[PDB]
C-alpha cells in the first residue's frame, strides 16, 4: 500500500526494522548466492564482498536540477570548480525511478527507518528501501536508530532506494558516464542507487544531503570526527580519506562523539551519524586496540580475506585496499551517550597525509592560514607502491571533502569561521604522513601530538617558523620524538627538504588560484607558502 504510493509494487515479504538477529541470519543464509553472501569470521563479526564497486563512484552521482536546486547547488558544470555534482534532467530522474521501483517490486523487501543528525530541529527522517540483507545492515550500522516511540510517529522526509541489481541502459543516450548511477532529487527527496552494490553510496548520499541544507540555515556540516574531555572541551578532526579522522579520534582518554560528520549550530557540535566505518588494511591489534576490539557480532566486515578456518587477514589488499568494518557507534566504549552531542569545540585540527613529506607532524595555524588551508584541502598519496615507484601523488579537495559538499567551499568555510570566532576556537595541522625516511610517522607518535595538542602543552611550548610554509612548529613536546618535529632532519640535508618543499609549494599556489577571484579569497594568498 504504502510502498505503492512510491511506486514499488507487489511486495509480497516486507522485513520492516529488522533486527541485528535477522541480520545476522540473514547474512549467514548457506542458499544465498553472489555479493549477497556473508561469512563468519572467528572474531564473531559477518564479512560480506561489496562487489566490483569497494568505494564510492563519483563519475555516476547525479543531482536533479530544477526550480529547487538551480540557483543554489554548486553544479559540475557552472564553471565554479571541478565537483561532481553533475545536473540531470527530471525527465531522465522519472527512467532511473522506474528502472529502481521496478527491481525491487515483487522481491521481499528490508525497510530501515533511522535519522540523520543527532538533534530533533535538523535531522533527516530516512527511509531506506533494499533487497539486500547486509546492505540494511549497513545502514542500521551507520544511521541513528530510532526509539519505539520515534518509530510509532516515523514521517520519512528523505527516501533510499537501493536497486544495485539494476542498471541503465539508457546511460550513453542520456548523456551519463556507465550503466550505473548514484541519483538525487531534491524536489522529490530522494536518492536512487543502481549498479554499485556499495554501503557507502547511501552514507555520503544522505551526508551529501545534510551538506546542502544545514550552511543553508547558518549551520556548519563538517567532514570531521569529534570528541570531548572530561571537561567538556571538544576537538573536531578534519581530513579527507585515509588522513586518520577515525583512528585518531578513538582515544581511550577522550569521549566520541562521531568519527566522520558532524554539525556545528547555536548549541554546539553533533554528530549525524549512529556507527563508525573504519579502515582495516593492515589493521593492528596493539596500535587500534578500541577499533580491533568493536568487530565482534553485529559488526560488518567488507572486502577483507576470510581464511578458510575464519581468521581474517588484515593484510591483504586483494580484493582493494578500501577494506571496512561497519559497528553501531557504542561497540566503543567511551563514547558520550544517549545523544552524540557536546559543546563548542575549542580545538580544530586538520590531518593530512603529505605523501611529499614536506609537512610538520604538527603546527599551530593562524586565522587565515586556517581559511587558507581550509579551503585547500590537501592530502597526497604513494601512488606508484604497486610499481616500486614513489609517485607522490597531490590531491586538493576543499574542505576536506570537497566530494560531498553541495555548496560552495566558500559557504562552508564561512560558517566555521563563524562558529570557530564566537568560540574562540584554534586550529592546528597535523602531518599524519610522510616525512624524509620514507615511512608514515607512527601512530604513536601521532597519538601523542594529538594530546599534546588537546592538553595546552603545545600552545605553551616554544616555536619557530618553518620556511616557505610559515609554519610556527614546536622546539619539542612531551613525550613525542624529539627529531620528528622539524621535518627538515629527517632529510640527508634541509636542502634536500627544500627541494620536495618548493615543489609541493607551487602546487598549493597554483591550485589556490581559483579562490582569489574575490578580495578575501586573493588576501589569503599572502597566508599560503611563498616560494
Ligand atoms: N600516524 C598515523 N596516524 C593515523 N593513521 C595512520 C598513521 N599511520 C598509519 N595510519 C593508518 O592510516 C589509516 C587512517 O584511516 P582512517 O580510517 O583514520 O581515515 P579517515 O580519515 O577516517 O578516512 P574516511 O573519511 O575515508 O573514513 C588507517 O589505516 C591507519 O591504520
Ligand atoms: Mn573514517
Ligand atoms: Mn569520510
Amino acid at each position: 500500500q504504502e510502498l505503492e504510493a512510491y511506486g514499488i509494487s507487489d511486495v509480497h515479504d516486507i522485513v520492516y526494522n529488522p533486527s541485528y538477529d535477522l541480520l545476522y541470519q540473514e547474512e549467514l543464509d548457506p542458499s544465498l548466492t553472489g555479493y549477497e553472501r556473508g561469512v563468519l569470521t572467528n572474531l564473531g563479526a559477518v564479512a560480506v564482498d561489496t562487489g566490483i564497486f569497494t568505494g564510492q563512484s563519483p563519475k555516476d552521482k547525479y543531482i536533479v536540477r530544477d526550480d529547487t536546486t538551480r540557483d543554489t547547488f554548486w553544479w559540475a558544470d557552472k564553471g565554479k570548480g571541478k565537483n561532481d555534482n553533475k545536473p540531470l534532467s527530471p525527465e531522465t530522474w522519472q527512467h532511473l525511478k522506474g528502472l529502481v521501483t521496478r527491481q525491487l517490486s515483487g522481491k521481499r523487501l528490508f525497510v530501515v527507518d533511522a535519522f540523520c543528525g543527532a538533534n530533533p530541529d535538523t535531522r533527516l527522517s530516512v527511509r531506506f528501501i533494499t533487497e539486500v540483507a547486509w546492505q540494511a545492515h549497513f545502514v542500521k550500522n551507520m544511521f541513528i536508530r530510532p526509539s519505539d516511540e520515534e518509530l510509532a510517529g516515523f514521517k520519512p522526509d528523505f527516501i533510499v532506494m537501493n536497486g544495485a541489481k539494476c542498471t541503465n541502459p539508457q546511460w550513453k543516450e542520456q548523456g551519463l558516464n556507465s550503466e550505473n548511477f548514484v541519483a538525487f532529487n531534491l524536489t522529490e527527496r530522494m536518492q536512487l542507487i543502481g549498479g554499485t552494490w556499495y554501503g557507502g553510496e547511501m552514507k555520503k548520499g544522505m551526508f551529501s544531503m545534510m551538506n546542502y541544507l544545514l550552511p543553508l540555515k547558518g549551520i556548519a556540516s563538517m567532514h570531521c570526527s569529534a570528541n570531548v574531555g572530561e571537561k567538556g572541551d571538544v576537538a573536531v578532526f578534519f581530513g579527507l580519506s585515509g588522513t586518520g579522522k577515525t583512528t585518531l579520534s578513538t582515544d581511550p582518554k577522550r569521549r566520541l562523539i562521531g568519527d566522520d560528520e558532524h554539525g556545528w549550530d547555536d548549541d554546539g557540535v553533533f554528530n549525524f551519524e549512529g556507527g563508525c566505518y573504519a579502515k582495516t588494511i593492515k589493521l593492528s591489534k596493539e596500535a587500534e586496540p578500541e577499533i580491533y576490539n568493536a568487530i565482534r557480532r553485529d559488526a560488518l566486515l567488507e572486502n577483507v580475506t576470510v581464511r578458510e578456518d575464519g581468521t581474517i587477514d588484515f593484510d591483504d589488499g586483494s580484493k582493494t585496499e578500501n577494506t571496512r568494518v561497519s559497528y553501531p557507534i557504542y561497540h566503543i566504549d567511551n563514547i558520550v551517550k544517549p545523544v552524540s552531542k557536546a559543546g563548542h569545540a575549542t580545538k580544530v585540527i586538520f590531518l593530512t597525509a603529505d605523501a611529499f613529506g614536506v609537512l610538520p607532524p604538527v603546527s599551530r595555524l593562524t586565522a587565515d592560514q586556517t581559511q587558507y588551508h581550509f579551503l585547500s584541502g590537501f592530502t597526497a598519496k604513494l601512488a606508484g607502491t604497486e610499481r616500486g615507484i614513489t609517485e607522490p601523488t597531490p590531491t586538493f579537495s576543499a574542505c576536506f571533502g570537497a566530494a560531498f559538499l553541495s555548496l560552495h567551499p566558500t559557504q562552508y568555510a564561512e560558517v566555521l569561521v563563524k562558529r570557530m570566532q564566537a568560540a574562540g576556537a584554534q586550529a592546528y595541522l597535523v602531518n599524519t604522513g610522510w616525512n624524509g625516511t620514507g615511512k608514515r610517522i607512527s601512530i604513536k607518535d601521532t597519538r601523542a601530538i594529538i594530546d599534546a595538542i588537546l592538553n595546552g602543552s603545545l600552545d605553551n611550548a616554544e616555536t619557530f617558523t618553518l620556511p616557505m610554509f610559515n609554519l610556527a612548529i614546536p622546539t619539542e613536546l612531551p613525550g613525542v620524538d624529539t627529531k620528528i618535529l622539524d621535518p627538515r632532519n629527517t632529510y640527508a640535508s634541509p636542502e634536500q627538504w627544500q627541494e620536495k618543499a618548493e615543489t609541493l609549494a607551487k602546487l598549493f599556489i597554483d591550485n589556490f588560484d581559483k579562490y582569489t577571484d574575490t578580495p578575501a579569497g586573493a588576501a589569503l594568498v599572502a597566508a599560503g607558502p611563498k616560494l
